[PDB]
């Protein structure tokens, strides 16, 4: 049935319940992040009726396909997400949330380019010098 569903190396928005269970239980962890994440998370925090929070999508979705298989890339509607967005205290939008393997996620707000998009995903969630990194 499912031999080749995509969504690895793809950008897809979900819900708070897609949040928890894939991601972080705001249930058990009303405070503390636990991620349940195999593969690096970029979460973006969108609003449809916003341009930045539109241009955000195609780019997510061409960094997701050029970074497939290290990362995974989705996205909130965060007109309906509301609470899940107001306890990261995201307000609304845009937010990127970057969220690795090792610590807690850092974000980055509004739709930046596809340049300084791939400088975050690369050289931040991949290349996390600013986590745990002070020489060794």
């Amino acid at each position: 049935m499912s031999l080749a569903t995509e969504g690895n190396g793809k950008v897809i928005h979900l819900t708070k319940a897609e949040f928890l269970a894939k991601v972080y239980n705001f249930e058990k962890n009303p405070e503390e992040w636990k991620y349940e994440g195999d593969k690096p998370a970029i979460v973006d925090f969108y609003a449809d009726w916003c341009g930045p929070c539109k241009m955000v999508a195609p780019i997510l979705d061409e960094l997701a396909k050029e970074y497939d298989g290290q990362i995974v890339i989705y996205k909130v509607d965060t007109e309906k997400e509301q609470e899940l967005a107001g306890a990261f205290g995201i307000r609304s939008i845009p937010s990127i949330l970057f969220i690795p393997m090792e610590g807690k996620p850092e974000m980055a707000q509004g739709a930046m380019p596809k340049a300084s998009f791939k400088k975050a995903i690369d050289e931040f969630l991949l290349k996390k010098e600013g986590h745990h990194h002070h020489h060794h």
